[PDB]
């Protein structure tokens, strides 16, 4: 079901990531972490400080689809394992996933986003923040990933 989701979701603050490969999403994926431009960075570590959770939604460039989305688990930090994005980055973010399934553009195309003019979500510059009923909805499409135990991520929260 959903409920667990939508208590996750709850007074979330969501941010588009574009990412220009899939290698770094995959590496994102299995490692639990994301780095992103010093810009990006800041925003997202206010946005950690002022909200019970902040959602990254993560869309790969011309790949025509969301490949999930995670909650930030921490600020970024620096010095740790060097990881080996195909890319001057900020610090590592921790996250954890609440969806690592794919959701095609097609299907969020009734979804505009009023922190970016009313666009379509699917459009927007990586860091771009989303609107929390459009953010909410937006999740809320993706198939839900029964390989998650969101249990694990309230626990969080």
């Amino acid at each position: 079901g959903t409920s667990k989701l939508k208590y996750v979701l709850q007074d979330a603050r969501f941010f588009l990531i574009k990412s220009n490969n899939h290698e770094n999403v995959s590496l994102a994926k299995a490692k639990g972490v994301w780095s992103t431009l010093p810009v990006n960075e800041k925003k997202l570590n206010l946005a950690f400080r002022s909200a019970r959770s902040v959602i990254l939604i993560f869309s790969v460039r011309e790949s025509g689809k969301f490949q999930g989305f995670a909650r930030l688990s921490s600020e970024s930090h620096h010095g740790g394992s060097p990881i080996h994005w195909v890319l001057m980055l900020g610090g590592v973010f921790k996250i954890d996933w609440i969806c690592r399934r794919e959701l095609p553009f097609t299907k969020s195309a009734h979804l505009t986003n009023p922190w970016n003019e009313h666009k379509p979500v699917k459009i927007g510059r990586d860091g771009q923040e989303i609107e929390l009923e459009c953010g909410t909805q937006l999740c809320l499409l993706f198939p839900p990933d029964e390989s998650i135990d969101l249990y694990q991520v309230i626990h969080k929260m």
